[PDB]
DNA sequence: TGCGACACAAAAAC
DNA sequence: AGTTTTTGTGTCGC
């Protein structure tokens, strides 16, 4: 009824099907590690201002609630949370050096303000995009809001109990043993260090996160999950590394700038899950029903 | 047909 | 140790 595998930091995941076996909404067994991603395409090539030395980069991303190992399968459930954590590396570039240097886009021609996360959902049989939402703790009593682009420095990925660690933390003292593993704060380094023109600097604000978490995540409530032969869908969610610069032939996003103006969010690098099934809110997919 | 809204309840968080 | 918070899911109805 319980499958266990053992995850990279010793914690378990324990996939169990919901039709089968109900679990409390809090039980730690709801926390397991979700299908792993796999390179889509590097597209934008990243150097160095002076050396013109090329950035090396990888998306590190990692599913850690909302989908379990089924008979060969990865499923969610609609009605349910899923987390999405990433962070990004730079195999050449360490990062105090990172942060004091600049960078162009390869179309020196674009100049990087900064780097950035994004998350999308797709089917994967079409390449359709599928919305996703987000609630706040609060869930029916907060806010809606779609996943938004998460401006990143590189930073290894937290092992998984760290992000269950801190999925609800309310806490102050808690809150500060977990601020340097998820926040760099600009304002608190040696301003004279940095040179005008120096990444960090270029950054939109002075909180700046070291990884995307991406919590309390749903599909939209209106996706069709079944095909109209009754076969499931396959749907696959993608993570998205990009180069944030300013507008004034090659794959980007608008952004709603802070400057005001109309960025431009230019792809780095895309990861994405294998197919998934996501179990709709028939009676059938519960254990209510047996 | 399935979904938005409210309800219940169980373990985490403090 | 007791109270509040969080989240899977049961249920009513439009």
């Amino acid at each position: 009824v319980i499958l266990t595998q053992l995850n990279e930091d010793g914690t378990t995941s324990n996939y169990f099907d919901k039709r089968k076996l109900k679990i409390a909404p809090r039980s730690t067994l709801q926390f397991k590690v979700g299908p792993p991603f796999e390179l889509v395409r590097d597209y934008c090539p990243v150097v160095e201002s002076h050396t013109g030395r090329t950035l090396d980069l990888r998306i590190i991303p990692r599913i850690d609630r909302g989908f379990d190992h089924i008979d060969e399968e990865w499923v969610g459930y609609k009605r349910n949370y899923f987390t999405l954590v990433s962070t990004f590396e730079t195999a050449n570039c360490d990062l105090d050096t990172f942060l004091k240097s600049s960078f162009d886009l390869l179309v020196g021609r674009l100049r990087v303000q900064y780097f950035a996360i994004k998350i999308k959902a797709k089917n994967d049989d079409d390449d359709t995009e599928i919305n996703l939402v987000q609630h706040t703790a609060k869930r029916d009593k907060g806010p809606q809001f779609c996943p938004s682009v998460c401006p990143l420095v590189p930073s290894p990925l937290p092992k998984h109990q760290t992000i269950r660690e801190a999925s609800n933390v309310r806490n102050i003292t808690k809150m500060k043993k977990y601020d340097s593993t998820f926040y760099l704060h600009r304002d608190h380094v040696n301003y004279e260090e940095y040179g005008v023109d120096s990444l960090l600097f270029s950054y939109p604000e002075d909180s700046i996160q070291k990884v995307a978490r991406y919590e309390r995540v749903q599909f939209a409530s209106s996706i069709s999950v079944k095909k109209p032969s009754q076969q499931n869908k396959h749907f696959s969610l993608h993570v998205i590394l990009g180069a944030v610069v300013d507008p004034d032939g090659i794959p980007y996003d608008e952004l709603a700038l802070k400057n005001g103006s109309k960025g431009m969010f230019v792809y780095l690098q895309e990861m994405k899950t294998p197919p998934l099934i996501i179990r709709g809110r028939s009676p059938s997919n519960y254990a209510s029903s047996q």
